[PDB]
């Protein structure tokens, strides 16, 4: 009797003020899912957030002379406007600081104490001062020992010998649900995308045992307190952890969120958190005998020829310069199209330039620009009515314009973004083929064949219409561009339910006097 409810997340994000284009595709990935799952006809919630709590935080606003809000205030500012610059279509921005995830936070810790999984030990870690990250034992290289222990040893990055650390913090034993977890897998094959991430975890850490998880510190004061014991804080693997369901109002004076969006139809994250969202999330969830997400999605990496790009290499590439140098459409179709499905991408200025300039203006502004301009030369911008496959081409080409819909949907469905547009510019290719194989021009000599031109006109036109609708959750300008100049004014003549039979446009239409390019 309702909409189907369709939930999908992003990871929140730490506003440590580096933001490139890695952390763009996650949302501009989210985008698109949730674009088009509202134009399949889901009641979508999508959501996207800020984790700001850790002692970095506080010593970042500090140190920069403001108070942690205002600080965080800015931060936050500065991430929205991206998120708006791109044209997110997120319905909420859970942020951490919020009595909302804050109540949530508190009220999971004090039921898992209540429960007894969680229990008082001592967190003992191993730090690098330099580099400012913590290790276990197990990954410290030329390890030193001392009857049998290991009494330190050198980062496995910076090379520089840590530090034992050690404080009093509260244990999440989650070796228990081992079974359960393992048994979800079993009956939810599709859970981890891509699959093959499934066995990596099994055998890298869920097979050699769960370690307890250390979920609260002693070492700072910035985050969530726990209520029964206010000198511990709250770690960050259950504070970010909840944000997905704190956002919905979980625990709240109203949860009617909760009820209508939980559970999660998709968890969206970069493949270096996968594991914590594949354990840790399944296992909190179970402790709190609440429903599982049905998928998390890892994408790859946008790299670069100096490899992971950051603010210490000079490496970043910022989403701001690339939308006001080469504009969003172009910014958002080179993120979708050059990630494919289980890989890494790899950003370069020349590709960026070949794909904006090949694909978008050429193949795609060029197909518009040289139909509306033969529509208003040849019938005084008056589009014959569509009437059926006249031509020898039609019969192949209107099969292949819905080949080109199902190939779609089965790509979009299956998390293949890169295929999905590859597919649709094969579509356009063949379009701009049409033209030069149907010679318009010669068509209009001849007074016999006006009907024949007409023909050609309608199926350019309609194929040009199939490639706008289906570009609907990928580019926010160009499709309503298209539809402009061509003057389909019908909202249905923009939806998925209108691309079920070739040839909707069965009364004729007059196009723009003055076309443009579609892009930048
Ligand atoms: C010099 N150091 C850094 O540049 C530095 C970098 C990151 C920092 C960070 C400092 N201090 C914090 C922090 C600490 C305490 C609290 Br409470 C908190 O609140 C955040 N973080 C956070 C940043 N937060 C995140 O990345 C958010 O991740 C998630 C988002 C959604 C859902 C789940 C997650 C998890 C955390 C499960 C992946 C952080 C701490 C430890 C981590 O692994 C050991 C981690 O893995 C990605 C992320």
């Amino acid at each position: 009797s309702a909409k189907e409810t369709f939930y999908i997340t992003t990871p929140i994000y730490y506003p440590s003020g580096n933001l490139h284009i890695g952390h763009a595709y996650s949302t501009v990935a989210g985008d698109v899912i949730a674009r088009y799952k509202r134009m399949q006809g889901y009641d979508v919630r999508y959501l996207t957030g800020t984790d700001e709590h850790g002692q970095k935080i506080q010593e970042k606003a500090q140190k920069a002379g403001k108070t942690e809000i205002e600080y965080l205030d800015e931060m936050i500012a500065g991430i929205k406007q991206l998120w708006a610059k791109l044209e997110i279509s997120n319905d909420d921005f859970i942020r951490t600081t919020e009595e909302r995830h804050k109540h949530v936070v508190e009220q999971v810790f004090e039921r898992l104490l209540k429960q007894g999984d969680i229990y008082l030990g001592e967190y003992e870690g191993w730090y690098s001062v330099p580099d400012e990250t913590y290790y276990t034992e197990s990954q410290l290289v030329d390890p030193q020992y001392e009857n049998g222990k290991i009494i330190g040893g050198k980062s496995p990055d910076s090379g520089h010998e840590v530090e034992l650390v050690k404080e009093e913090s509260y244990f999440f034993n989650i070796s228990k649900y081992t079974d359960r977890l393992l048994e979800f897998y079993d009956q939810n094959p599709d859970f981890i995308q891509p699959p093959s991430r499934k066995n990596e975890m099994i055998n890298n850490f869920i097979k050699p045992g769960l370690a307890d998880l250390a979920v609260s510190r002693t070492s700072f004061n910035w985050g969530v307190h726990v209520p029964s014991n206010p000198k511990h804080v709250v770690y960050v693997w259950i504070d970010a952890l909840v944000n997905y369901i704190s956002a919905l109002g979980y625990l709240s004076d109203d949860e009617s969120l909760f009820n209508k969006y939980w559970p999660a139809d998709i968890h969206l994250m970069a493949k270096e958190i996968v594991r914590f969202h594949s354990i840790i999330w399944p296992i909190l969830l179970m402790a709190l005998d609440l429903p599982l997400p049905k998928k998390v999605f890892a994408h790859g990496w946008i790299l670069m020829k100096d490899g992971k790009m950051s603010k210490s290499k000079g490496n970043v590439v910022d989403p701001n310069i690339l939308i006001d140098r080469y504009g969003l459409d172009a910014t958002r179709y080179y993120l979708m199209r050059e990630l494919p499905f289980g890989s890494d991408g790899v950003f370069t200025p020349e590709a960026f330039v070949e794909r904006t300039n090949f694909d978008l203006a050429n193949d795609l502004g060029n197909l518009v620009n040289r139909t509306i301009s033969m529509v208003n030369k040849y019938f005084d911008g008056e589009l014959p009515a569509y009437q059926g496959p006249l031509h020898e081409l039609d019969e192949e080409m209107e099969a292949m314009a819905l080949e080109t819909v199902k190939s779609y949907t089965e790509s979009m469905e299956s998390l293949q973004f890169s295929v999905a547009l590859s597919t649709v510019w094969k579509f356009i290719s063949r379009t701009n083929k049409y033209i030069d194989e149907t010679t318009p021009w010669v068509l209009a000599k001849d007074d016999s064949q006006k009907d024949m031109l007409g023909n050609v006109m309608a199926h350019l036109v309609e194929n040009i219409r199939y490639a706008a609708v289906l570009l609907r959750p990928f580019l926010t300008h160009a499709p309503k561009e298209i539809f402009e100049q061509l003057n389909i004014n019908n909202p249905q003549f923009m939806e998925f339910s209108s691309l079920e039979q070739y040839g909707v446009l069965n009364e004729s239409i007059m196009v723009t006097g003055q076309p443009k390019p579609i892009f930048p």
